């Protein structure tokens, strides 16, 4: 129903984090190489995973392949999710199609990816004032479980 | 504001991740000995925290203490995060004061806990069937990130 999508994700826990995360909720998870780090299976299986849970999982070989992808499976909005803008997760109308947009743990986002998108497709997860960033899987988590309550938890269980 | 306990945790990079989260949504943090590791300053400094990120940071001997600690400081609710429930997160109207409390990852929280607390007061996040279980933190973030909703987001930076 929705996809998240990590630009040049860096940590390995973190995108394990996410994995999870995705089952979850449900949503299919786009890693955009460079990646700072493999599948490997032992890694993988460390760290409580096996192959069947990276089926949700599509590579890209750069942004635009990424792009390309998206044009040419369906209508979809890209959201860009950074500390860079004013609107709030909670104030976006989230929608079947939609893909959570994230930057790597170091850089963030890059300025032009953000920039192609209207104020009203990036959104800002509220932070205390002497706070930086949050950890990467915890953002997709709150912005993830903002789309889904807004799409009423389909699917879920008992739900 | 509200605040987050964690019940004898196991694994220290979870840990390391909720004290930032707590500096993010500026909740306190409640540790419930015995802990799976130490705080030492090298691996403090390790995973990039400091001081200021500890002095959210209280230790408690057992539960027994923690709820001692809590009547001697005023009002609160604990709010148990299980699967051995009915209710979601999002169907909890939260109330500064109120306490989210978190099971070890290897183990859940104690039944006779749980069971300590009515209905109302314990909350599972949504779940797709048969999913593996959420990394702790994502857990923390979700159910932190919905009561501070529910709080206008009471403090973040410009309010
Ligand atoms: N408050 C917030 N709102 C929205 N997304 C956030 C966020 N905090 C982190 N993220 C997401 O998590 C990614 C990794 S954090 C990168 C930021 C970097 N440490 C810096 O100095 O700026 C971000 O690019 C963004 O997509």
């Amino acid at each position: 129903m929705f996809d998240i999508a990590l630009y040049e994700p860096e940590i390995a826990p973190n995108t394990g984090n996410i994995i999870r995360l995705c089952a979850n909720c449900g949503a299919n998870l786009h890693l955009i190489e460079p990646l700072g780090f493999d599948l490997e299976e032992k890694k993988v299986r460390r760290a409580g995973l096996d192959y069947h849970d990276l089926a949700r999982v599509t590579r890209h070989k750069n942004y635009q392949a990424f792009l390309d992808y998206l044009e040419q499976r369906g209508e979809y909005r890209i959201f860009a999710c950074t500390t860079k803008t004013t609107g709030h997760h909670v104030d976006a109308q989230y929608r079947q199609g939609d893909v959570l947009l994230f930057g790597p743990e170091t850089r963030g986002l890059p300025m032009e990816v953000i920039e192609s998108l209207p104020m009203s497709q990036r959104i800002r997860i509220p932070m205390m004032p002497d706070a930086r960033s949050l950890n990467l899987s915890n953002a997709v988590a709150i912005i993830a479980f903002e789309a889904w309550r807004q799409l009423g938890f389909q699917g879920a269980k008992g739900h």
